[PDB]
């Protein structure tokens, strides 16, 4: 069925122009929607009540966009207001036009480390910012780290995060994300899906001889077997690791393609 070429709500009574195909995500896709009055920009989630038919999925998201809507931070995906019609349900969000680390992480391998401390940086002021807020993410990877022209960080993606394991697996999925961005490849990634769940539940990874000391420490500590000894939040922007060596403000925009000089 047609997705419509305006996109309007009973609520704010806004017109939004459906724009260029963005991408898919499980049951849905994404559109870069203009505001007709105020030219406005935003990236648009269209889901089908079709995908929604049922009482049980149609709670994952309204517990989604509850959580998504209470949501402020210069480090977490705006959002800007939901609606639906008969045929599909709509989310505006803020747009990110340098896709998301997982594309940089593909297209560079192994970032520098000044890079990662960086990007590290960021992420994790989001992820206070939501525990803070009793908000645990739940699944935080690389695909949910989402670039703006600024390549600054902003956190999206809530479709399994929860409100009050407890905080300290989003500690474990930061320790990942630190591991494949130094590394260049994930820690547990392997062709078969079951072999990967085994890896976790074993705590099977080693981190490589030539990743530096200091950072193999803070990335052991995240991936810790125990839950509890695991560095909270804000115990993490203190370590050695952001501490020791070079942690620029700024990253060019050329650091989606090649390294910085
Ligand atoms: C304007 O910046 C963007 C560009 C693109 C893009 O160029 N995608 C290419 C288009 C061509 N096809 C062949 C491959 C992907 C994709 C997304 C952009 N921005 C952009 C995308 C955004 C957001 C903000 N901003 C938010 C928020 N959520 N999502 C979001 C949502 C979903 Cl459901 C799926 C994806 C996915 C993946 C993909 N294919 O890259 C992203």
């Amino acid at each position: 069925k047609e997705i419509p070429d305006v996109l309007v709500d009973p609520r704010t009574m806004k017109r939004y122009m459906r724009g260029r195909f963005l991408g898919k995500g499980g049951f849905a896709k994404c559109y870069e929607i203009t505001d007709m009055d105020t030219k406005e920009v935003f990236a648009g989630k269209v889901v089908p009540k079709s995908m929604l038919l049922k009482p049980h999925q149609k709670e994952k998201m309204s517990t989604e966009i509850a959580i998504h809507k209470s949501l402020d931070n210069p480090h977490v995906v705006g959002f800007h207001g939901f609606f639906e019609d008969d045929d599909f349900v709509y989310v505006v969000l803020e747009i990110c036009r340098r896709r998301s680390l997982l594309e940089l992480h593909k297209r560079r391998k192994a970032v520098t480390e000044p890079e990662a401390r960086y990007f590290m940086r960021q992420t994790i002021q989001g992820v206070q910012y939501l525990h803070n807020n009793r908000v645990i993410h739940r699944d935080l990877k690389l695909g949910n780290l989402f670039l703006n022209d600024d390549m600054d960080v902003k956190i999206g993606d809530f479709g399994l995060a929860t409100k009050i394991h407890s905080f300290e697996v989003d500690i474990w999925s930061l320790g990942c994300i630190l591991y494949t961005l130094l590394v260049g490849k994930p820690p547990f990634e392997t062709s078969c899906l079951k072999e990967t769940y085994i890896r976790i539940k074993k705590n099977e990874y080693s981190v490589p001889r030539h990743i530096n000391p200091v950072a193999s420490a803070l990335i052991r500590r995240m991936l810790h077997a125990d839950p509890t000894l695991r560095p909270s939040v804000a115990e993490l922007l203190t370590d050695e690791f952001f501490t020791s060596g070079y942690a620029p403000m700024r990253l060019p925009t050329s650091c989606l393609t090649v390294p910085p000089r």
